[PDB]
């Protein structure tokens, strides 16, 4: 298969130009797929799971966040959880709209596995299967008291605050995946800011009331060794979910970052045969 990259863009909540990728492999389209990358990253940094997803016939596209990568914004800044969701539904109606046809999927790692949690509780309809790998869905048992407070009080007000360190050695037990982070000049190398930590602890405060409105199916993906989101928060997420389709795949050893893990192939596999299974 050759899967080919072309880039968009599109104007984002508060006319911030959000560049977005799609990847359209030389086959018949299945499905869409709708990629939500996590906190400091980009979308160039999933290349290689557009590239095993377009194997299998399916079209990815992946926006870059406001504040990262390519896209405008200032540098890891939002006040409400809802700028980003607002974004992703709108990179949704873009896909709906241009392969209508198409069964949706939306998928998301660690803070965008937060947002597509939080962009399916308020649109359970509106997309066919959820793929979340290492999902933020319980940053309250992740930050401290004080770090929790200096988030909701300030980020509104001072949404770059920073707030809590992130140890990045932490995202793989593959150096060089740690070190093709530290050195990517698009990836945000400072510390957590107040804002995106008020919008994830948004998500959090409520998610085992708002989990029940999934009614899709959903594959929870974590490695067992992710010291950065303890693996114990996605098993509660898969307790309080709605669907009676759900799923968490645990791999033993791996750490936060499983699609970039030495394992990545395997763990990429089982994603596309239970999505192809569910088409
Ligand atoms: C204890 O220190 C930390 C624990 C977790 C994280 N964390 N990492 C991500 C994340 O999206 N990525 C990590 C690198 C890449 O794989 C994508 C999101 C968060 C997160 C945490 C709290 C509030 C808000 C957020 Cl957004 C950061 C520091």
């Amino acid at each position: 298969m050759t899967t080919t990259r072309t880039e968009r863009n599109f104007a984002g909540i508060g006319d911030v130009r959000i560049v977005y990728d799609v990847w359209t492999p030389d086959t018949a389209p299945q499905a869409v797929v709708v990629l939500a990358h996590g906190l400091g990253e980009h979308a160039r940094r999933y290349d290689h799971v557009a590239q095993r997803l377009g194997a299998a016939g399916l079209v990815t596209y992946a926006l870059d966040h406001r504040g990262h990568g390519r896209s405008g914004g200032k540098r890891v800044l939002v006040r409400d959880i809802s700028e980003y969701t607002a974004d992703f539904d709108t990179l949704v109606g873009i896909a709906t709209r241009e392969y209508p046809g198409c069964k949706r999927i939306v998928l998301g790692h660690s803070m965008g596995g937060g947002i597509v949690f939080a962009y399916g509780v308020e649109r359970p309809d509106n997309y066919d299967l959820m793929v979340l790998s290492a999902p933020a869905v319980a940053a309250q048992d992740l930050v401290s008291p004080v770090v929790a407070v200096a988030a909701k009080l300030l980020g509104v007000v001072v949404p770059g605050l920073p707030v809590q360190e992130l140890d990045f050695t932490a995202i793989s037990r593959d150096p060089e995946v740690v070190q093709a982070y530290n050195t990517d000049p698009l990836v945000h190398h400072g510390r957590v800011p107040a804002g995106i930590g008020r919008a994830l602890l948004q998500v959090g405060e409520t998610m085992p009331r708002r989990a029940p409105a999934l009614t899709a199916p959903l594959l929870v993906l974590h490695g067992t060794d992710d010291r950065l989101i303890p693996i114990e928060g996605s098993r509660r997420l898969v307790e309080c979910v709605g669907s009676a389709d759900v799923q968490l795949k645990e791999y033993p050893g791996l750490y936060h970052e499983v699609f970039n893990e030495p394992e990545r192939n395997q763990v990429l596999d089982d994603v596309v045969a239970w999505l192809t299974e569910r088409l």
